[PDB]
């Protein structure tokens, strides 16, 4: 049969958590299939259906600075690294579902937060009152799954299919950062009082939720130059939202106000301290082989510290 292969540098470096998928868009589909094949099997999906699914997913990501197709593949690659480093912890349906969930998790994102949609009074905010964009991303996922020749799950039973779509739904909803804080706190408590139990479905769900946050945030776990340049795309979106807030006659939060350009280094610190570090800490506790993510995050926190001290 036809295995996908990668040039030597990619073949080796793709296994590492800090891998960057590179500027050549046309190689991203192949990189994804490669990951599916090794983390799932060459038999997980019909190749022709999978390739058609990938291309429709790509088509449904928009040309925005951060929440775009490169982000989707980047988040899936972080998931691949987690899955490959925790071989025996996950079911076959989870392996299948989670890489798809990652590829799909920001489908049709417009570059605006849930909060902006609510203040704009976008139709999506009436259809979905919480986790607005995330329910939209899951809906887009189902749509694409139902296009002719796009059902990559065709070989699953009605109940297995239902289970995989449920994993995907929950994984996608979990990428709403508003939900992360409470999910991480519960996980922290369960881990510390030793109640955490991976045979408990609602516990697995929470663990997968945290994995999703970890993958979604993985720009903070890259080599410093990647981290730094990604942060520029992040703010390009936020600040455009800031402008749109001012158009509605609302002062945006500092994160989204381009007039606060100078405070960026300090905004990153609070973010690593409040969000990133706690996320990778708890994840490393639950899943020890993901420690390279915490380590990389800590390195990047220290780089933002250097930026503030004027040493960079
Ligand atoms: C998707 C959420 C996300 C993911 N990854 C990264 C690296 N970031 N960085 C941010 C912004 C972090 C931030 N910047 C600021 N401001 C900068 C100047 C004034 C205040 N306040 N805060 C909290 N958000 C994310
Ligand atoms: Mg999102
Ligand atoms: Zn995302």
């Amino acid at each position: 049969l036809m295995q996908f292969t990668l040039p030597v540098r990619l073949c080796k470096e793709i296994e590492l958590f800090h891998f960057d998928i590179g500027p050549f868009e046309n190689m991203w589909p192949g990189i994804f299939v490669y990951m599916v094949h090794r983390s799932c099997g060459t038999s997980c999906f019909e190749l022709e259906k999978l390739c058609r699914f990938i291309m429709s997913v790509k088509k449904n990501y928009r040309r925005v600075p951060y929440h775009n197709w490169k982000h989707a593949v980047t988040v899936a690659h972080c998931m691949y690294a987690i899955l490959q480093n925790n071989h025996t912890l996950f079911t076959d349906l989870e392996r299948k579902g989670l890489l798809i969930a990652c590829l799909c998790h920001d489908l049709d994102h417009r570059g605006f937060s849930n909060s902006y949609l609510q203040k704009f009074d976008h139709p999506l905010a009436a259809l979905y009152s919480t986790s607005t964009m995330e329910q939209h991303h899951f809906s887009q996922t189902v749509s694409i799954l139902q296009l002719e020749g796009h059902n990559i799950f065709s070989t699953l039973s009605s109940s297995e299919y239902e289970q995989v779509l449920e994993i995907i739904r929950k994984a996608i909803i979990a990428t709403d950062l508003a939900l992360y804080f409470g999910n991480r706190k519960q996980l922290e408590e369960m881990y510390q009082t030793g109640s955490l139990n991976l045979n408990n479905q609602s516990h697995r769900d929470r663990v997968i939720g945290l994995m999703m946050t970890a993958c979604d945030l993985c720009s903070v776990t890259k080599l410093w130059p990647v981290t730094k340049l990604t942060a520029n795309d992040i703010y390009a979106e936020f600040w455009a939202e800031g402008d749109e807030m001012k158009k509605l006659g609302i002062q945006p939060i500092p994160m989204m106000d381009r007039d606060k350009k100078d405070e960026v280094p300090q905004g990153q610190l609070g973010f690593y301290n409040a969000v990133a570090i706690p996320c990778y800490t708890t994840l490393t506790q639950i899943l020890p082989p993901t420690e390279p993510l915490l380590k990389a995050c800590r390195d990047n926190l220290s780089q933002w510290e250097k930026v503030i001290r004027g040493e960079e």
